[PDB]
């Protein structure tokens, strides 16, 4: 379990490290998963070792420009039809109309 | 030799990690060997295998 009050799992981290825990299934928001990806990063485990199967379906918002060169073999589901033509329309058309946050 | 094109050895450390090439002797500067650190570090090559 990830640490509660606190989004630096750097001691659960190196636990897993320590462990030997290559391969690893997360279960939390796209923004904690990429909190916890920037920490493992940080931690070195992030390697063609390690493999990350991650349950949220938001994993392509995720920025893995840092990540790709890595080796990882990052895996994920997404619901999002995005493959559509109508459903990408709609995307871009919400992603246009936003203009917040 | 690092490429001189530009500060991207990504190629070179691609070659390097297929090689299995560990422990590594860098003759660059602090500002090229934080590049170098920056790259290696996007490739996994900075881990507990690396010197």
């Amino acid at each position: 379990q990830l640490p509660a009050d606190t989004k630096d799992a750097k001691p659960l981290l190196k636990e897993m490290k320590r462990g030997k825990e290559f391969h690893v299934i997360f279960d939390c928001s796209h923004e904690m998963a990429a909190g916890i990806l920037k920490q493992a990063l940080a931690m070195g485990m992030m390697t063609e070792y390690y493999h990350y199967i991650f349950t949220t379906l938001d994993l392509f918002a995720l920025d893995v420009e840092p990540y790709r060169y890595s080796g990882v073999n990052m895996t994920g589901f997404r619901i999002l039809n995005t493959e559509n033509t109508q459903v990408s329309s709609i995307i871009e058309k919400w992603s246009m109309e936003r203009l917040q946050a």
